[PDB]
């Protein structure tokens, strides 16, 4: 086993986004792009210069090759991932009558059919783990990821990004109970206002954050689009304004906020459970502001294309 | 139940071929094309003006819509098909170092997961049925198609197009025994020289055709690329020369030969088991020559794009 040098290990989906493009012959085709929210977060972390790892199910096929190539060039260690001959998850996007239509091809895929046997070896040189998004909806991988979070939560820092995609949730009740169990096990929870709306809880979003801070998390961050983010602890509330940019699109911007927060806490030497329980206003602001600043670069260009440290 | 007016019912795969194209931005994308060998044969039959039906598994999703739209515009009756919410089979093609690479995404698809419950209602107004190609390799659909052939063989004319795709055959022995059982139940068998090579039998291809004419078929046709085809019965051997054309590609050309043969036999009023056992040299030549002439149009343009009668 290799020393992972105080690594942040991202655990979750890697997929191919299949997006509509125009061919030379004036016909619609689908151009493949490496993607998946947790994948994007891992890419963003690597580009910020943090020691970064990725655990997922990845195919041996040519789409799997795309994913691995992208991870490698962003310096992400994906030795943790389970490789199999199952196909790669494909996410088709179309514009139909000025409205977005989605088709999710995830049958018996490398990513979906993870088993307990596939769980990574995690020693003291992993400082933190991140979970989130659609890898937690699907089965059997969702149960594997929840099990991994529950197994490792006592040992190191846990970050959860609910990142709700309701169109893929077939039974609300069952995903909601999983979210609550996983929030209870998280040290840091980051989500958008829209994410939070899906939980259907009472009161202002500030009030709900305060309630969640009684359930396990030491830090709750609510992202607010162009408006930045607000961070909540039991000792402080820290509003962080957005950065003004010329917007191309905002897809995957939240994935970069995850990276900025974790990268800053890493740099500050605050990635321990105990350190997180004692964050100062300055330490919180620094971490969420890096997430917000980094995410602003992403929204300034097409797709989830997170910033290199040297781009900032 | 509707009168199908002496219909030829094609039974087999419908899929999306995903082919490499250049985007305006100089990037590779995959353009979707309606396809599948048995689908192509049904399209070709419809375009030749023959009453034509199609039994398959087809998705309710947007790729399924492409398939249905294509069938409708070629006047094919697909009321027989089983519609489900399972995804559509995707066949990816790439050019890697001047060599063709294939990736077949067929997990839990509309086409693959057919059951006995899905088999069509077949009455006296169906004159013939056609089977073939990769729908016979996969399970469970392959068993369903073989069962349908065995059930209907005593009642009407059976056409088999082995159309071998060895890259998708995982166990040779099991597909070979299925081919032999289905050949035994066929009135007409058409295949290429390369198809025949895969059977690994002894002697000249003329000798092997003669052996198969002792096993059930009344007509065996071997296609020979630019060289046309040779047709074999117990009463005659009929060489049919190829038509010279400017070749674009030959993909799916064999599917049009199927259509031409069946369309001619339909027009001549020879689509009964008894009529096929008594074919004259002239009747054989007419049918195979239409297949060869029609296929020549297909090879004159990109992909499996079979000719309308009014194009000939
Ligand atoms: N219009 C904008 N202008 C500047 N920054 C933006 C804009 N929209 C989003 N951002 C940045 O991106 C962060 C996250 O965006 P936000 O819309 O809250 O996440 P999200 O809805 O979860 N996006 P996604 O990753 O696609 O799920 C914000 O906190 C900002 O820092
Ligand atoms: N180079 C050519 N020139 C003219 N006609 C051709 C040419 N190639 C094929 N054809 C026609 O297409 C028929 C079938 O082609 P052939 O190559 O024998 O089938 P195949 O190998 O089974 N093709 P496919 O449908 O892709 O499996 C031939 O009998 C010809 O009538
Ligand atoms: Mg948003
Ligand atoms: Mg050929």
């Amino acid at each position: 086993h290799h020393h992972h040098h105080h690594m942040i290990l991202c655990c979750g989906e890697a997929l191919i986004d299949m997006l509509p493009r125009e061919t030379t012959g004036g016909e619609t085709a689908f151009q493949p792009f490496a993607g998946g929210s947790v994948f994007n977060t891992a890419i963003a972390l690597g580009r910020l210069g943090v020691p970064t790892g990725f655990f997922s199910g990845i195919s041996s096929d040519f789409f799997g090759d795309v994913l691995r190539d992208t991870l490698a060039r962003s310096n992400v260690d994906y030795s943790f991932a389970a490789i199999s001959n199952r196909p790669t998850t494909l996410a088709f996007v179309r514009l139909v009558d000025g409205q977005a239509r989605y088709a999710f091809y995830d049958e018996n895929t490398a990513g979906r059919m993870l088993s307990r046997n596939d769980m990574p070896y995690v020693d003291e040189t992993i400082s933190a783990m991140l979970f989130g998004c659609i890898s937690l909806i699907s089965e059997p991988c969702g149960s594997v990821y929840e099990t991994l979070l529950a197994r490792e939560a006592p040992n190191r820092v846990m970050f959860l990004d609910p990142n709700i995609r309701a169109n893929l949730i077939t039974v609300r009740k069952t995903h909601l109970t999983r979210m609550k169990r996983m929030i209870a096990l998280a040290d840091i929870v980051k989500l958008s206002d829209e994410d939070l709306d899906w939980f259907g809880e009472k009161g202002s979003h500030d009030e709900i954050a305060a309630e969640w801070l009684k359930l396990g998390p030491k830090l709750v961050v609510i992202t607010k689009g162009a408006h930045g983010a607000v961070a909540y602890t039991n000792h402080a509330t820290v509003p962080v304004p957005g950065v003004k940019v010329d917007v191309v699109d905002t897809v995957g911007a939240g994935d970069t906020v995850n990276a900025g927060i974790l990268a800053s806490l890493h740099s500050q030497g605050l990635l321990t459970k105990d350190a997180l329980a004692n964050l100062s206003e300055d330490q919180i602001h620094s971490a969420v502001a890096l997430g917000v600043r980094a995410a602003a670069v992403t929204v300034s260009r097409a797709g989830a294309n997170p910033p290199w440290a040297h781009e900032m």
